[PDB]
């Protein structure tokens, strides 16, 4: 319904290995998980390992994606740190489920910290597993979404930083990492260096990365993702897609 | 004369405890107190409450022998270590209606200044005023005479120089990978002591009722050393471990 050609034309647009786009009208959230997740059940095979991001599109996916987790017997490895913020597409399981999990803040408070929590071994283990992944699948932050981004909602970063972020020219993160409308990192940024999981330059070694993201206010976040290779696949909606096109 | 009754009765007058279940010693062990421990919390939690969990074998097999309860009365559950990974055996299997409260730090730093740094990160002492606060704590007990069986070991939170040392040095047994002597003091020089991120056994002693969940004759020394410091007012054990203790 325009979804094929959308899906064609991101593909070729942004040189991308798989897209799906999803019809324009009750859940957007919910049916993204669900899009996502069946993409995700045609990419992955029986005993692969996929890395989890963070966030809200990511652990509807997940949620979705349980009973496959389990009959295919995946492995999961958190991207990020923080732990709690994947007990919701976690506690949702079963203990033959091999999950693999930073343990360790999402965000440290000094970038000294985050240095010697990088080295830990029981950290640098799982940084190391994660960047060995099969797959990807990650949420798409942006900068325009202001208070209602899960970045600002779940305490991540304070309003002060964001509008720093965005006076800096950033206009969207993968993982807490702020990149401009050309896909590159944006150089001058605090959180960069506080963060414990695996910079957007690792995430790259992982060889298909999913993006799930939607929302018009997205579309410029979701489109500099992917002209910096951050991510070679996507999940989005059809009015996002329109967006996406003509950004 | 004697038997299980009679060593509920007598382990809870010389200890001074809350609560006691021995099971008889006949099929599988560890597996039955995951049973009899899951039970006895059935009877202690009111809906709503907060549980504080330990680390290792029985406790991950009584969570999960407590996974319907914990879901239908609504229990909230915070972990007493870090280490987070560990903890996904038991909890594992739960709704997502499950309030979940997870030490976002590795169980054990590899300085003491590391540790003290973890601490101080505000999400990791949220926890640790979560896991104080709790009103019921399930934990096991190790002991230095396991020697190589002890999950200590086996999960490689300390080496084998290490616990021959800390044995060196009068201890008998650990809580939450604090050891303490025969008297049930901790022992002062040890260095894992001051490494670890999770609550203290000091701080533990906040939580009004306090289970402990352990047997094997070889953890009979232990068991009552934890009972005799205090860190423990409530026991969950087997026939035979029941009676060394008693004999202790
Ligand atoms: C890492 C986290 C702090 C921020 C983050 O991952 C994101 O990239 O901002 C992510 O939350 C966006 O996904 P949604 O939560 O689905 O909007
Ligand atoms: C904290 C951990 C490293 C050690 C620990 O908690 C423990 O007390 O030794 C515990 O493993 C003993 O319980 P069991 O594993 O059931 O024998």
């Amino acid at each position: 319904e325009g979804c094929l050609e959308y899906e064609t034309q991101l593909r070729r647009q942004f040189s991308l290995q798989h897209v799906r786009v999803i019809p324009g009208d009750a859940d957007v959230g919910g049916r993204l998980g669900i899009g996502a997740a069946h993409m995700l059940m045609s990419l992955l095979q029986p005993q692969q390992m996929l890395a989890i991001g963070f966030g809200e599109a990511t652990m509807n996916t997940l949620q979705r994606l349980s009973g496959f987790i389990s009959s295919q017997q995946i492995r999961l490895v958190t991207l990020s740190g923080g732990v709690g913020s994947y007990m919701t597409g976690i506690g949702q399981l079963n203990a033959a489920c091999s999950v693999n999990i930073i343990p360790a803040p999402l965000r440290a408070s000094s970038a000294d910290i985050a240095r010697t929590l990088k080295n830990e071994n029981c950290v640098k283990d799982v940084l190391l597993a994660a960047q060995a992944a099969d797959v990807a699948i990650v949420g798409i932050g942006a900068v325009s979404q202001q208070d209602d981004a899960t970045i600002i909602r779940s305490g991540y970063i304070s309003q002060g930083e964001q509008l720093m972020i965005g006076r800096k020219g950033a206009v969207g993160d993968i993982l807490g990492y702020f990149f401009d409308a050309k896909g590159d990192v944006v150089t001058n940024i605090k959180i960069h260096n506080e963060l414990i999981g695996l910079p957007l330059s690792a995430l790259k070694t992982i060889p298909v990365r999913v993006g799930v993201a939607g929302g018009e206010n997205k579309a410029e976040a979701i489109a500099a993702a992917m002209k910096g290779g951050y991510i070679n696949a996507l999940v989005t909606d059809q009015d996002t897609a329109a967006a996406i096109l003509r950004s």
